[PDB]
C-alpha cells in the first residue's frame, strides 16, 4: 500500500520540500559567468526552467582552490552569494525550487585557472590521464588544456576543505537556495576520495571502503548542520570512469554510502548513470534494487532519460524521480513538453560553454496558442 | 529567533507543503465551463499561473444542491474529476501547487438554477434580501437573477451535505489536488451557520457560537480525514457583510474558530478583509495580533492588497502570505512582476465571468526581451 503509481507529474516529497512534478534538472555547467559572479542572465536563464520539479544549479566552486574551469560561478564572496541570491530569488517568482551543487573539482584542474598558480590538490598525487579542463590563457582566448599533476593533500588540510564546503552551504542557505547537493560524481575531488583507483592514502582518509569515504562523509555532515538532512542531497557515479578515475570497488562503495546516508536520512541520492547511448559499462542486474532497499530517501537517476524510460523507472520503484541535462538545455519547459508529447528542441553542443545568452536563453518554449508576451 | 523577515519571494512551509513564495492565487469564479466539467481552457488559464506560491481554486460546487452560479465546475462526477486531473496536471506540469475549494452557495441561489427546480437551502428559512446569483433562463440567455427564499435544513439532513463534502474531497485527492480549502466565507453555507443574522436554529446547529460552528468544523473534520488537517485550509470573512448576511458576534467566532482550528492542526486560515478601496467597515485594531497568537499555522489575508501592503502584514507577523485575485486575473505572472516592480495589466471586469477565452487566458506576461515562443 506504501508504493502508489507516481507519475512524471505526480508531487514529490524530497526531504522536507515538496516537489510540484518528478522532472527534475541536472546540475550543468555553462560557464556563463564571466566573473564568478552570477547575474541577471542566470535569473532569466534559471527562471525559464523554474517549472522544474527542482532544479540542481550548475557546479558551483566552493572555493578559488576548488576551481578547475573559468567563467564557472562561486560561492565563497559576498559578491556571489549576492548574486546567487538575486537568482534564488528569480527562480522563486516564477514558483521553483532551486539546489545549489558545491563543486570541488579535485586534480581536474591546472595552475593557470588555479589561482596565484598554485598546484591542484587531491587525496593521492596521481595526475588525471587525457583529462583536459577549461583554462583561460595569457593571451585573452580560452579553451580545453591538458589537467596537471596534483599534490596529495596533507592530512591535517582536509579540515579545512570540509570547512570550505560548511562556508558555502552556509552562503547558499543565506541566499535563500532550497537545497544543497554534495558534488561527489563525475571524478571530482570527492569522487577521487571514493575511488581506489584514485585515492593511495595511507592516513585515515584512504586504505579502505570506511576511509575513502571519511572525507566525503565528513563533507556531508558538515553541510547538513547547515541545511539540516532533510535539506541535502548528494551526487554519484559509482561504475562511472571519467576523467582517468578507476574504481575496484565500486558496489560495495555505493551500498556503503547508502547505508551511512540512509541512517543520516539525507533527501536523497542522486545517481548519474555510467551509461551512454554510444558505449559505456552498465548497472549490474539488480543494482538499483539494492539501493532501494538501502536508502530509504529519494533517488534520483540521470542520463540519457526520454518521458518513457523516465516512467518506467518510476513503475519499477527504482527511481522517485528522474534528472534531464542536456534536454533541459534545450527545453525550458521540458516537463510540459514531456505532458502534452510535444516535440524537444533540439540542443547546441557548440554553446553549452561560454558565451552569452545565445545557446543559453535562446531556446524557445511551447506555444499553446494562448500566451502572450505583450 | 522564531520570527525571520519573510519576503513575497522567501519559501513558505504552509502545512505539510512547500510553497515557492508568497503571493498567492485567491479562489476566483470565471464560469468558463458550460458543462461543470473543466477542460483544456482551465489547463491553460491555471497553467499560465503556475508560478503561484498556491493556486487556490475557482470555487467548485460539491453537489447539484450546492450550485448558484451557472457555468461553474462540479467535483461530484467522475467526468468533472476526470477534468480536474486533467488541469491539476497541467499545474504540476509547470511546477505550481493548487487547492480546490469546496462550495456550497446555501441560501444564495435559485430554483432555476437549483436541479429539477428544487429549493435552496440553509441554516434558516431566511432570503437573502437584495442578493442575487448567477442563471441561465429558459430561452439559452443567462444573467443576474435575485436569490430565491430558502427552505431550513432538517436537522437530520446535515449529515448529507457533509458527506457531500467529504466525497468532494476524495474525488479530490484522486484528482491530484495537493490541498483542499473549505469555503466558509463571502456569506455561503458554511458562513450562513456562523453568523447570527443568517443562523435562527434551535437545534444544536445553532443557537451559540459553538453550535454555529458544528457543522463547519464537522466539514472540516470531514475533509481532514482525506487530506490530512496539514493539507487543509478554510476561508473566512468574520465581519463581512455580504448578501445580506449579518453577525453580532463576528470576533468571538472568529476566536473560538481560530482556537478549534489550531489544536486541529490546520494548515491555514484564509481571510479576505471586509475592507474596499471604496467603503466598508475594517477589522479591529489589534484583531491580527490576536489571531496570530490564537492560531499557529499558516496565516494568509486578501483584499485590494499591492505588493507593498502584503510585505508590511509580512514584517508586522500578522500574516504568512497574502493572496490576490483580480490583480492575478490580469496578471498570469503577478509574482515576477513585483519581483522586477513591473507595470500591471489593467483588469477586465467585464469578463470576469462567462465567455471563453477572451479576458481569461489572453492576458499577456512580461517580455524580459529573452523567452520566445517559437
Ligand atoms: C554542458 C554540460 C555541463 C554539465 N555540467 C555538470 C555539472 O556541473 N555537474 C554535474 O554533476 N554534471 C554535469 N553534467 C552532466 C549532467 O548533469 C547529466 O548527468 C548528463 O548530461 C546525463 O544526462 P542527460 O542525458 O539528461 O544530459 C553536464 C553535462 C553537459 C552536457
Ligand atoms: C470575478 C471574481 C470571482 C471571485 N470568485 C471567488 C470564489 O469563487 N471564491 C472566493 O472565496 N472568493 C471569490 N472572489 C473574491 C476574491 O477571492 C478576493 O478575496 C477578492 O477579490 C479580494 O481580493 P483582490 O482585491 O486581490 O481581488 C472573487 C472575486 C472576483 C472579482
Amino acid at each position: 500500500t506504501s508504493f502508489s503509481n507516481p507519475g512524471l507529474f505526480t508531487p514529490l516529497q524530497l526531504g522536507s520540500l515538496s516537489l510540484p512534478n518528478r522532472v527534475i534538472m541536472a546540475p550543468l555547467t555553462r560557464s556563463r559567468t564571466p566573473d564568478s559572479v552570477p547575474g541577471r542572465l542566470q535569473q532569466i536563464y534559471y527562471g525559464q526552467r523554474a517549472s522544474a520539479g527542482l532544479i540542481i544549479s550548475e557546479a558551483t566552486n566552493i572555493s578559488p582552490t576548488a576551481r578547475g574551469y573559468v567563467y564557472t560561478p562561486g560561492i565563497w564572496t559576498d559578491a556571489q552569494e549576492a548574486g546567487w541570491k538575486g537568482v534564488v530569488e528569480a527562480v522563486h517568482a516564477k514558483g521553483g525550487r532551486i539546489a545549489l551543487q558545491l563543486w570541488h573539482v579535485g586534480r581536474v584542474s591546472h595552475e593557470l585557472v588555479q589561482p596565484d598558480g598554485q598546484q591542484p590538490v587531491a587525496p593521492s598525487a596521481l595526475k588525471a590521464e587525457g583529462a583536459e579542463c577549461f583554462v583561460e590563457f595569457e593571451d585573452g582566448t580560452a579553451g580545453l588544456h591538458p589537467t596537471s599533476t596534483p599534490r596529495a593533500l596533507e592530512t591535517d588540510g582536509i579540515p579545512g576543505i570540509v570547512e570550505d564546503y560548511r562556508q558555502a552551504a552556509q552562503r547558499a542557505k543565506r541566499a535563500g537556495f532550497d537545497m544543497v547537493e554534495v558534488h561527489a560524481a563525475n571524478a571530482c575531488l570527492p569522487n577521487q576520495f571514493l575511488a581506489t583507483g584514485t585515492n593511495r592514502r595511507t592516513d585515515q582518509y584512504g586504505g579502505s571502503i570506511e576511509n575513502r569515504a571519511r572525507f566525503p562523509l565528513e563533507v556531508v555532515d558538515a553541510v547538513a548542520e547547515v541545511f539540516g538532512p532533510e535539506r541535502v542531497g548528494i551526487r554519484l557515479t559509482p561504475f562511472l570512469e571519467l576523467f582517468g578515475l578507476t574504481d575496484d570497488e565500486p558496489e560495495a562503495m555505493a551500498f556503503y554510502l547508502a547505508g551511512e546516508l540512509d541512517r543520516r536520512g539525507l533527501a536523497y541520492l542522486h545517481f548519474n548513470e555510467p551509461d551512454w547511448i554510444g558505449g559505456d559499462i552498465t548497472y549490474p542486474e539488480g543494482f538499483r534494487e539494492q539501493m532501494r532497499q538501502r536508502f530509504k530517501g529519494g533517488l534520483i537517476y540521470c542520463g540519457n532519460y526520454d518521458a518513457g524510460r523516465a516512467q518506467a523507472r518510476l513503475d519499477d520503484n527504482t527511481a522517485d524521480a528522474v534528472a534531464f541535462g542536456r534536454p533541459f538545455i534545450a527545453n525550458p519547459d521540458l516537463p510540459e513538453r514531456f505532458r502534452l508529447g510535444a516535440a524537444l528542441n533540439e540542443p547546441d553542443p557548440s554553446t553549452f560553454y561560454g558565451g552569452a545568452e545565445v545557446g543559453y536563453t535562446d531556446y524557445p518554449f511551447l506555444d499553446n496558442g494562448h500566451d502572450r508576451l505583450g
